[PDB]
């Protein structure tokens, strides 16, 4: 049951730019690398409400939060480094996926969105890793 009628043509004004940075360098790149790990979920958390600083921002953080209301994508521990590094990986990734779902869908994404999608996920994940560790402390402990 696709939209009534057939396919049409809808596209908002868009024009590339003249910048082009460097090619990640130019040395021994025998086959670039990607990344070991994929998006996986476990437990979730209630939808939070971050008071950024204005209504606009709140409306954005809400319309996007709905994209990450309960779960966010992250990868098992099997690793330990800076404290903010863990969440960064978590959120920054869950973000790629979201910025990827909204950027492709039909919406824009500027400092406002990234700031919101990230703010929310960053903290949300904190709650996620907090729920994991907690279950750990209750587990056989160590």
């Amino acid at each position: 049951m696709q939209g009534g009628g057939t396919h049409s043509q809808w596209n908002k004004p868009s024009k590339p730019k003249t910048n082009m940075k460097h090619m990640a360098g130019a040395a021994a790149a025998g086959a670039v690398v990607g990344g070991l790990g994929v998006y996986m979920l476990g437990s979730a958390m209630s939808r939070p409400i971050i008071h950024f600083g204005s209504d606009y921002e709140d409306r954005y953080y809400r319309e996007n939060m709905h994209r990450y209301p309960n779960q966010v994508y992250y990868r098992p521990m099997d690793e330990y480094s800076n404290q903010n590094n863990f969440v960064h990986d978590c959120v920054n990734i869950t973000i790629k996926q979201h910025t990827v779902t909204t950027t492709t869908k039909g919406e824009n994404f500027t400092e406002t969105d990234v700031k919101m999608m990230e703010r929310v996920v960053e903290q949300m994940c904190i709650t996620q890793y907090e729920r994991e560790s907690q279950a750990y402390y209750q587990r056989g402990s160590s």
